[PDB]
């Protein structure tokens, strides 16, 4: 019920922020 599936990348955005 939000911009999750339309932007699941946000969840993986912190997995990418963990690489930097």
């Amino acid at each position: 019920k939000w911009k999750l599936f339309k932007k699941i990348g946000i969840g993986k955005f912190l997995h990418s922020a963990k690489k930097f």
